[PDB]
């Protein structure tokens, strides 16, 4: 949420700052 989301889906975690 805002500035990078970061979210682990029990195997894959997101990570994009923008």
């Amino acid at each position: 949420r805002r500035w990078c989301f970061r979210v682990c889906y029990r195997g894959f975690c997101y990570r994009k700052c923008r």
